[PDB]
């Protein structure tokens, strides 16, 4: 009775972690190509923005 | 006679060289830099052609 009810409670648990991390999986990835590439935007357009007192 | 004479001639072929010595020390290290720093700024200007579509 102990084991079947906290078998229960715990597969519940189990159940939104692994929810959350499908989601989450997504997210973080295209998260880290977008910060990545806004970092390369933003080094690019500093050699840019000079380009022309350079040229 | 001719040591004093060929001594002279040897000395001008040195005073000759040593004018164009001083212009290709000018335009080897003048060019060197200026073609760095204009495809330096190049990578940049591609760059963010790319990726400010990107942003």
């Amino acid at each position: 009775r102990t084991a079947r009810a906290g078998y229960r409670g715990r597969a519940l648990d189990y159940a939104l972690q692994i929810n959350v991390i499908e989601d989450k999986r997504k997210f973080d990835i295209m998260e880290f190509v977008l910060r990545l590439v806004e970092a390369q935007a933003t080094h690019f357009q500093q050699g840019h923005e000079e380009l022309s007192r350079l040229s």
